[PDB]
């Protein structure tokens, strides 16, 4: 019952944290992303204005 | 019975366990997620009303 801990637990354990992981870098990169689609269609819209 | 005992709730704890520890580890993560989501959905609907 040990062992079917260690195995049940560390399987859905990878599973989740690499999940998780996952989306720490895509979350990360939404906001460097959403950060320069903000400059862009910021000099896009003022530029757009004149 | 003893030895019943032991893998009848040793078997279900095994599951329950990682039950647990994959959402632990999915709500740790949520927080993070939604917490980059924040500065995310705000910085790009900052540079949109300006």
């Amino acid at each position: 019952a040990m062992s079917m801990a260690v195995e049940s637990t560390g399987n859905a354990k990878a599973e989740a944290e690499s999940r998780a992981e996952a989306a720490r870098i895509e979350g990360e990169g939404s906001v460097l992303q959403a950060k320069l689609k903000a400059q862009a269609l910021a000099i896009e819209t003022e530029a757009e204005l004149e």
